[PDB]
């Protein structure tokens, strides 16, 4: 699984 | 922000 | 924040 | 299992 | 900032 | 901060 | 597994 | 198992 994000 | 997650 | 967990 | 996070 | 994690 | 753990 | 980030 | 983090 993976998670990709900007903040 | 932007988010993409998958599992 | 962002979270992804799996079990 | 796994856990991925930002804070 | 930016984040990518995978497991 | 950022976290990834797995076991 | 891996984690890549900027802060 | 492993743990990877920033603080």
């Amino acid at each position: 699984g993976y998670l990709l994000g900007s903040a």
